[PDB]
């Protein structure tokens, strides 16, 4: 056996070669195919575990694939070289090859028969007639002899009470194997349309199956091999009579009563009820899997045939209702181990196959009232009483599962169960059975929910429980159903008028969170299709959600479920949005302190703060809405620094790439609006928005082509950047100061990350800042912007005693704008002798000396898969060196990035090296 694997591996490692070569694929490819098929024939009963069959079948369909690529063009005449089993001829085009496969189709080796059939059925259309097996087979049959195909179908095998007890003599297996061989010969030819159903029926096969039906019912360690080789044949007998009966029934009267008598319709009964006596034992897996499809196919082929009464008169004596009435005892949980159990299991299995075959009322018709398999109603009643005292098992649970499913496979019976389910005392039944009742109740949707929801305000606990059960069991196979879930959700959406004393007032504080979790279930159970544009009962569910945000309720820690629902609620408009803003202010100003911390950091109250703001960040983290953004931004910049500052920045950069480039500039415009309006403000609050609210967005990758906020805001504040500092009053001058500082910050961050060849260029970058397509160059706004930021911090601060600490910030932000535009321009040559350096002190000018403080001495201290999925199903069920002081200046780091850029741009350098030495080589400048 280990000798052929060498040659087969060798061909699997040379077959990709020598197909690219002549003078060798022209003489012995037929000999190669027949010799590999013949070695397959020698390796018939060796083993499947050795893997040789896989190797040689891979070899032969790897060589047929390369004979079909060329012999379509070259089925021509030449002096070939002979195979084993041929006479010496001079031309071997394809004719005696396909006739060889025709003659040796009835080789009684099983792995060769399938390969010969599936070779010939694709080797047909290469005869130059290019015909089909219907007409070609009769075309050559008519001039050779019609009784030659039965000789082919019998091969050389056209032909005791000692063998009543089965024995395994070395030719008895050959007779049974010849029976199976001749049986599986004509199976493919009857399933296909090669010859007529009576062109071969006209049988010796009928005499053989008559002998075997007379001899079916029948060395103890080799007889089981004879059992297996016996029981591999009767299933193909059943397959053959299915493919004969479900074809054209011209032979359904030619099939005489020598085989369709009580023998076949008795062994089918024995296949159904307890087939562990005919040889189909326990332990096999492949044939025990391939049994009840063809065993049901035999019944579903026979109901189109006039032997349906034969089936009734051979079945109603065996699988009568008297059997399933008499098998039920009283004490089912005790020493009565298997004497009822295995027989009832086999019977319930057989009736399940019967119901799959579609003969339940055809076999055991129903009774008095209507639509009631009364056997099934009594099975339900006995299953319900079977636990009423009270023991348990596992195989008895499998008994009860199959038994209840057989009781419920009849039809419209579930309303009896809904009537049963209400009085432990009853809920114990749904406790002990939870996977069967839910998948039964899923089946008759759109009417079970009404019978359920009628019983609502009387047994609210059990109906809420069974709703949660069917909801979560629908979520389990949400990856399989995916339409039953949304239909169940939209049907329970259409019955909200029955549960009005649930989301209401003066109910005890359990039902509110119960229906809240039910809302979370029914809304996360689908995607975002059942919420929008007048889908269902949207206003009633909305106003119940609004009334659930009450004040007698639980305060905060289950409102997190409500705020995680808020991604669904937020696509509507004002009114409802105004109600939303009112109730969100009503919660924020009643549950969040004004100070920075305002709590001990060890109490649960600080963890409650982190809890609620984490939930609010969870809400905003997946619905980029301009309402929640301002809702956190107004509670953020109340004190100067709260606890979770890094969380807000990480979430802002998380929002900054989330898609929908339209709405990003919308969020930009919303927070710019809450910056920009006339209002009573603090200059800290007016500064912190443009400081650390939208710069986190703009600095992060918002969109590299969002030039809308670039073009459409510049001539809205370039006038106030050119306007007059009206020095009259504190609470009007400081506002203009902060506004100019904010426009400086925005211009800084836009000319930070923006190239020169798309703003400097002669395009629509200019046509929006200036009125239409004007005459222009590279610096039109970036000359007057340079002019106004250099108007800043070059007029001396002699008569300047109004607000100095903020004017330092003003000069700092204006020089930040100056350095951002001087790097964003095309850095052409020594324009730094004209701008950015060399102030003229004859008019008392200054550059560094205005923004450096010079009235503070710094310290300088002494040295400074799939199971996370199966867990998430349960989760659905319940839920730079450093900065010290001088680096801490928010001007020095862009300055050193600037001079580093001027390094990596190309005596002493004029404006920034020699002039800066001249500012430092003498103590004409002070210490700071």
């Amino acid at each position: 056996a280990f000798k052929r694997l060498g040659a087969s591996l060798a061909f699997n490692n040379i077959y990709r070669e020598f197909r690219e070569e002549e003078s060798l694929v022209e003489q012995f490819v037929f000999e190669a195919l027949v010799i590999y098929m013949e070695s397959l024939a020698l390796a018939h009963a060796d083993e499947k575990s050795l893997g040789t069959i896989q190797q040689c079948c891979d070899a032969i369909d790897h060589l047929c694939r390369i004979i079909e690529k060329k012999h379509v063009s070259l089925n021509k005449a030449k002096k070939r070289r002979l195979p084993r089993g041929f006479p010496p001829s001079a031309s071997l085009c394809l004719l005696d090859l396909v006739k060889w496969l025709l003659a040796h189709c009835g080789r009684p080796q099983t792995e060769c028969r399938h390969k010969s059939i599936e070779l010939f059925y694709k080797f047909v259309p290469l005869l130059p007639g290019n015909r089909s097996p219907n007409l070609w087979l009769k075309d050559v049959l008519k001039e050779e002899g019609v009784s030659f195909l039965i000789n082919t179908f019998e091969g050389g095998g056209c032909g005791l009470l000692y063998l009543r007890g089965p024995f395994s003599l070395q030719a008895t297996l050959c007779w049974l194997d010849l029976l199976l061989a001749a049986l599986e010969c004509y199976n493919t030819f009857i399933g296909e349309r090669t010859v007529g159903a009576l062109q071969v029926l006209g049988s010796s096969l009928l005499k053989a199956v008559a002998f075997f039906l007379e001899s079916i019912a029948m060395s103890p360690q080799e007889g089981e091999r004879y059992n297996y080789s016996k029981c591999t044949v009767v299933v193909r007998i059943m397959e053959f009579t299915t493919t004969l009966l479900n074809t054209s029934p011209e032979g359904w009267k030619l099939l005489k009563k020598d085989l369709c008598n009580t023998h076949l319709m008795r062994v089918l009964v024995q296949t159904l009820c307890e087939p562990a006596s005919i040889g189909f034992n326990i332990g096999d897996v492949q044939v025990m899997a391939h049994l009840p499809d063809v065993c049901v196919n035999l019944m579903k082929a026979l109901k189109m045939s006039p032997y349906k009464d034969i089936l009734e008169t051979h079945l109603r004596e065996k699988i009568t209702a008297q059997s399933i009435e008499e098998l039920c005892a009283v004490n089912l949980y005790g020493p009565d181990a298997q004497v009822d159990r295995s027989r009832l299991a086999a019977v319930v299995s057989a009736c399940k196959q019967l119901h799959r075959a579609g003969l339940l009322h055809n076999i055991l018709p129903s009774q008095s009232t209507d639509l009631h398999h009364s056997v099934g109603t009594e099975l339900l009643s006995l299953v319900y009483k079977g636990i009423a005292p009270p023991s348990l098992d596992l195989s008895c649970k499998q008994l009860a599962s199959g038994l209840l499913e057989l009781a419920f496979a009849f039809g419209g019976l579930c309303e009896r169960l809904v009537s049963l389910l209400l009085n432990s005392h009853g809920e114990y039944f749904y406790s002990l059975f939870s996977e069967t009742i839910n998948t039964e109740l899923l089946k008759n949707l759109d009417l079970a929910v009404l019978e359920l929801m009628q019983s609502s305000v009387d047994n609210t606990k059990m109906v809420s429980a069974v709703l949660n059960g069917m909801l979560d069991q629908s979520f389990r196979e949400r990856a399989n159903q995916k339409h039953q879930g949304l239909k169940l959700a939209t049907t329970i959406l259409q019955h909200w008028k029955k549960c009005d004393s649930w989301w209401a007032k003066d109910s005890p504080l359990e039902t509110k969170m119960a229906v809240l979790a039910l809302l979370a279930k029914i809304l996360q159970i689908d995607s975002s299709v059942s919420f929008n544009t007048s889908h269902g009962s949207f206003p009633e569910v909305f106003t119940t959600y609004i009334s659930l945000l009450a004040d007698t309720k639980l305060d905060l820690h289950l409102k997190g479920q409500a705020v995680t629902l808020l991604p669904f609620f937020t696509s509507l408009t004002g009114g409802s949005l105004e109600e939303l803003r009112r109730v969100l202010e009503q919660l924020i100003v009643a549950h969040f302190p004004m100070q920075s911390r305002e709590f001990p950091p060890g109490t649960p109250r600080f963890n409650n703060y982190v809890d609620c703001m984490k939930k609010f960040l969870d809400a905003l983290e997946l619905s980029q809405s301009p309402m929640l953004l301002e809702l956190m931004t107004e509670v953020l910049c109340r004190e100067q620094q709260h606890v979770m500052e890094e969380l807000f920045q990480s979430s802002f950069r998380r929002i900054a790439r989330r898609g929908s480039c339209v709405t990003q500039v919308g969020l930009l415009e919303s927070v710019y609006e809450m910056f920009r309006k006339d209002d009573p403000r603090l200059s800290f609050t007016r500064q912190s928005f443009v400081d650390r609210s939208l710069l986190t967005l703009l600095w992060h990758c918002s969109l590299d082509a969002l030039r809308e906020f670039f073009s459409t805001i510049v001539v809205d504040a370039i006038d106030v950047l050119k306007s007059r500092f009206t020095k009259l009053n504190e609470s009007t001058f400081d506002t203009q100061i902060t506004k100019k500082m904010g426009y400086y910050k925005i211009l800084d961050v836009m000319y930070s990350r923006l190239p020169k060849d798309d703003v400097h260029a002669k395009e629509s970058k200019i046509n929006q800042v200036f009125h239409g397509s004007c005459i222009t160059e590279g610096n039109e706004l970036t000359k007057t912007l340079i002019k106004l930021c250099y108007d800043a911090f070059t007029e001396n601060m002699a008569g300047e005693n109004q607000l100095l600490e903020r004017r330092r910030l003003y000069h700092c932000a204006a020089y930040n704008c100056a350095i951002s535009v001087i790097c964003c321009v095309f850095n052409e040559l020594k324009f730094y002798q004209g701008f950015l350096f060399s102030e003229k002190p004859e008019k008392n000018l200054l550059i560094f000396e205005n923004l450096i403080d010079l009235k503070r001495r710094y310290n300088f201290p002494v040295e400074v898969s799939t199971l996370s999925e199966e867990m998430s199903q349960f989760d659905f069920s319940t839920g730079e060196l450093e900065m010290d002081e001088l680096n801490r200046h928010e001007c020095m780091a862009p300055l050193t990035a600037l001079v580093k850029h001027m390094h990596r741009s190309l005596r002493d350098l004029p404006s920034w090296m020699k002039f800066l030495h001249g500012k430092l080589g003498n103590p004409i400048v002070p210490l700071n």
